């Protein structure tokens, strides 16, 4: 009796629906159940998603469901919420959601997508009582993948042999780890000096990354395709025991001079969830940029915990 | 053009965007250009689709453009048009969409485009025929989604009934994409065993059970629409499937909208039949030997389409 | 094994090693154990296969072991045995291989193995039947490669004759893996159109051309052997294909060696017929309605096998 | 008219046959032609390889052929040659005949060289053919580096994709690990070595297994071919699919690592044009000397013949 991979999705808005469409197009899970307070929408979405079932690369059973259907889920992905005020609404929404999920007997991994992601990931860990290695937030995985790709273009190599992370809070206080950005083994700073590859050229790439989402929202009011893709990517590392290094929202206790906070850092991800935290030796600018970011978060945290 | 595939999408609504997302998720094309006069929404979608490109299985260049950017496209897929309003007849919808298609197709042809058209807009068989007339291209290079979605579904469900892989099952829905489409029970077979035989010799396999599979296939869109307001994920997948068969020269048999001049006793009409699809478009038409009931149903289905074409084309 | 697929290969000759290489190149299994008393050659092959593991699409753990290492195997594939020497009859070869299989199967069963057997050693239908008797397993869990290779090559060539994808072509070779195997022309079809109809409706499609597709399929091994001394790449691929259908629960229809107790009018014999293959092994048997000529050919083919079984099994 | 990818294989021994079986199993090329002095063996292999054609993941047309059939090949892969510094001697001759016959067909693609000693015969092929140095490529130390890389993602517990480590220099005893730039997720190996106790001579023994892997295989069954075939198919894949993958293939240097006028193993970017750029690692003092000593060994063996 071989293991059946099962994902439970909570919140069938634009992010959730797209996330589902992505799992189906990539053949990532064996089963998917969709849960939303708006029964009719989730129902319609499931039907639409199954309409083209025959064309999916791999069989995937997709169904409408309720909180109790989370019992044997490997992953519960939360895309629900509202779109200091907002943090209040969502903090409560999550409380009821995690409560209902845990009440079903779910004993898997939480994947949190709704913003502010670092905050709601910390919250989910609290409300659920699960080990911190099994509550995971999307963190800055999207921004880091982008940064990483733009650089394989810029320096002309495959993304596979290019290294670059974005860490910190998923937000304006997130930061690039220039000190460890390397191409094929060769540090970026090295390539910048030996050629005239110029500095604020690379600095502009970081500028685009941080504002990418705002610009999308400015034009169509919401962002969902890129988000959905990052979620499917993280779900893939888990379900297929990849040990992939991803800058997901992770609980720190001393690793980067930070403790008691969920924040974006490169973490090894596998079927168990977080399997280790990659500890980069930050230089001086990075070290304070980071702690400033961790401080901003922990500060919004205490009023609620 | 030589080492790289390019798709131009015209119309970035729910169908078009989902199609785009499907192409990117499955790794079907190297380049996609999105064309739509609604600039904010379309550039937004393009930026959103590019935001997460690093996660896709293959590199995919997505951009916002206009007709001039079709010059080197392998495929132009058209999802643009109006949707028919309640109380409006199909001939009334067709009058509006023909005018839209006239502008789109002439602008596309004037860009230098020399590829294949893939038509998705309803009524798809009608607009495929129009695109052929408007473009002056060979009939093999103008393709509509036809009954591909209903067939594939019909075929998966039978696979998920008689208990065998989709790949090993034969079941076609043919005719117009709409209420007169028909199942080809006479040629439906599992592993090569006719469905009528399977029914006859196992009473776990009942007729009405099978007919019910047909009832549901034909009403699936309407029910999705009831609960969600519209339907687009299935359409998008069927379009991605056809695009893949073209770009990768698969020679897959699909019930796309296809021009008939005599086959099945129908003339001068685009309509859903099993056709071989490859990099050149339509490579061949499968001519099933329809039984007497099927033949009558099919000629009625072709007639329903010709009643709509007649007032618009000589 | 819960999240992990494991294959045990018994016999690391040219067939077994190529099979191993195919599994690794296609990403079919998570683990492979190779079992062969010829230690130097087999550990050599194992080390060689591990040498380039980094380049394989998926991580594959390959090791050298013995019967005890079959305990948690999903599949045990047996390629070991002697090969027919010139002047030796098949009954004489079978006497030697039954003795070999008796030891192999009893040791495998005593390891705690509770998976599926995949048999490749010649004459495969005979040794599949023996493996069933020796193992005491359900007949659904003992599978031989049957006529899978000849069928696939019968079905690709037709696809490469009528101009369509293999996926939409239906053609089976059934019967013993050997000179009495037969084509099922009566159910051979393209997109659902009977071969006999395609023939008589187009004079570019001719009988003799089709028949020689058959004579060539049946003589393919002999010609490869003439030129290179042995045949093993095709066999290896057919085995990898069957293994994939099993490990990934495909429900693919394949003409594997299958136990019949009445179907097609044959009893108590393993023989090549279209069967549904999934994670549990044989999920179902496709019963094609053979015409009178085919029925006679098939019962003769089953008879040839029973003439070999009879002196060895009650 | 979409481009048709075409590979011509010269030498259908164990390496070539396996290399072919790999291309077919991975769906890497659209067409493959097989060429060998032993016509009947090449004919047999092609037949065996097509026997199971219906099961290949992607369509691939495989056929028997001759030097003339190289005309429109994207890639000519040479696995022919004899299997005692006279080995270089016999092979240098074989290659001369082969390249001459290939160029004489109008071939204007990329050469992929696998026959040992690969660095030397890659240099030779460049000479005999007259092609730009970016279009003659040897397998170099790609296999050894791939192993080293995987054998470290396990050790440190991450995915190979998030691990960095090269083996450079001549394909042989004088090849060397680039410890100074070996990193995991961005974190250099040295940092992890003393910060946890990951032991030094442990990571060390890994470099020893790599270098002797092939000898040990040969000790047991007489030749290596599966691993070689896999590395060849991987390089063929980077080329035909314009990957821009960084591989330590045999590459022509002119000053890049204190070395000039020599084919040797270094990380190079590989795409449809062939070598697209040479990755320049800041070698430390130890590595710098190991490397030049390796280039010297090679350049020394070249002189007598050029």
């Amino acid at each position: 009796n071989k293991h059946v991979n099962k994902v439970a999705l909570i919140g069938a808005g634009f992010v959730g629906s797209s996330y589902a469409f992505a799992l189906i197009n990539q053949g990532i899970t064996d089963e998917l159940v969709v849960i939303d307070v708006n029964k009719e929408k989730a129902m319609g979405d499931v039907m639409d998603l199954n309409h083209g079932k025959a064309f999916a690369p791999q069989p995937v059973k997709t169904s409408y469901g309720t909180y109790e259907d989370c019992k044997d889920a490997d992953i519960v992905c939360i895309c629900a919420g509202a779109n200091l005020e907002l943090v209040e609404k969502n903090l409560k929404i999550f409380k009821g959601i995690v409560s209902e999920v845990m009440a079903s007997g779910f004993d898997g991994i939480f994947l949190v997508a709704t913003n502010p992601v670092d905050i709601l990931t910390y919250a989910t860990w609290k409300f659920s009582g699960l080990p911190k290695e099994r509550v995971i937030g999307s963190g800055t995985t999207l921004d880091s993948a982008r940064f990483r790709f733009m650089l394989s273009e810029y320096f002309g190599a495959a993304p596979q042999n290019v290294c670059a992370h974005i860490i910190g809070e998923h937000g304006d206080t997130e930061l690039p780890v220039w000190s460890h950005a390397n191409v094929g083994g060769v540090p970026v700073s090295e390539l910048v000096e030996k050629n005239d590859y110029k500095q604020e050229e690379l600095d502009q790439i970081v500028d685009d990354v941080k504002n990418a989402a705002y610009h999308i929202i400015e034009k169509k009011g919401a962002t969902y395709y890129g988000v959905a893709m990052s979620l499917a990517r993280i779900t893939k590392a888990i379900l297929h025991n990849e040990n992939s290094i991803l800058t997901v929202s992770t609980y720190l206790d001393g690793q980067y001079g930070a403790d008691d906070v969920y924040i974006g850092v490169p973490a090894v991800v596998n079927r168990g969830g977080i399997a280790g935290i990659t500890e980069l030796n930050l230089n001086e600018k990075e070290k304070e940029q980071f702690l400033h970011s961790a401080g901003v978060l922990k500060n919004i945290l205490k009023p609620h915990f």
